[PDB]
């Protein structure tokens, strides 16, 4: 099947709203995911999620989140082509592995809070971070997914208090490093009432093999009070953050300046019948079309 300019390949995800394909891009042979929701069968509030999620996607461009290559809208159906994670979830990778050593989990943590950190700075909260959003590519570099999550809500979601700002990913980033480092949950229950107790008392037991270091940065993460817990920036200066990267603190990302003029992808894409013009307009417009996705995927 074709959509586009890419063959499908095989199903990688099948939920309610949407199929996952792997696909390859016709023009370039790479290797893309490829989104395709049935907006017709989605009701109001999934629809209000999902133009956010095309929104704020179009928007992150960092090594460690999920590139959006191009939105297809038709009436009925929605495609979103975006980066091909193939090394699975982190998730996945824990329980299949054991804990990481806090060595790796550091080299995964560092990517992490650098992804949430830029989200931050663009004034996007995620509130939903947990273990399947975390995948892996080929290098097992961090990529994270997708604008079980009880364990990794903050205490503030069972005082029935505002649910809003960064600081709520602060503290899922407190239990995903927990979890990184000793591959089990800091806060678990039976059931909700079990988990609640657990989470609104903020204690965790600490596993006999952990640093006192990454202890002591799990302390400005998980602190009950929101208006108490640290910016990730002020975090990213954490000594345990930064052990064996004494020459390269863990810094918020500054992304590179837009190069929307390369002669070499232009020509390339001036004899597939683009027009200069419209391949500047579409990248100054961040139009995400198929000119756009051409110009990007020919950057690899």
């Amino acid at each position: 099947p074709h959509i586009g300019n890419y063959r499908l390949l095989k199903t990688i995800g099948k939920g309610n709203f949407a199929k996952v394909k792997l696909a390859r891009h016709i023009l370039t042979g790479k290797e893309v995911a490829v989104k395709i929701i049935d907006k017709t069968q989605l009701n109001s509030s999934s629809l209000q999620k999902l133009f956010r999620e095309v929104r704020i996607m179009k928007v992150l461009n960092h090594p460690n989140i999920v590139k959006l290559f191009e939105v297809i809208e038709t009436e009925k159906t929605l495609y979103l082509v975006m980066e091909y994670a193939s090394g699975g979830e982190v998730f996945d990778y824990l329980v299949a592995h054991g804990r990481m050593k806090e060595k790796e989990a550091r080299a995964k943590f560092r990517q992490i809070v650098s992804a949430v950190q830029y989200c931050h700075q663009k004034f996007i909260v995620h509130r939903d971070l947990k273990a399947e959003n975390l995948l892996l590519d080929a290098d097992m570099n961090i990529k994270i997914a997708d604008f079980g999550s009880p364990p990794y809500a903050a205490p503030e979601l069972f005082q029935g208090k505002k649910y809003d700002g960064p600081e709520v990913d602060v503290w899922s980033l407190g239990v995903i490093l927990y979890t990184l480092v000793s591959g089990s949950l800091p806060f678990d229950g039976q059931n909700l009432k079990e988990l609640r107790e657990r989470v609104l008392r903020g204690k965790y037991r600490i596993p006999f093999y952990m640093s006192t270091d990454c202890e002591n940065l799990l302390k400005k993460f998980l602190i009950l009070n929101p208006s108490k817990r640290g910016t990730l920036e002020q975090i990213m200066k954490d000594r345990w953050m930064n052990v064996g990267h004494e020459d390269d603190e863990l810094k918020p990302y500054v992304a590179p300046l837009p190069d929307y003029k390369d002669p070499r992808r232009t020509e390339l894409m001036v004899s597939m019948g683009y027009t200069r013009e419209e391949i500047q307009d579409s990248l100054v417009g961040q139009r995400y079309n198929e000119v756009m996705a051409t110009y990007l995927l020919l950057g690899y």
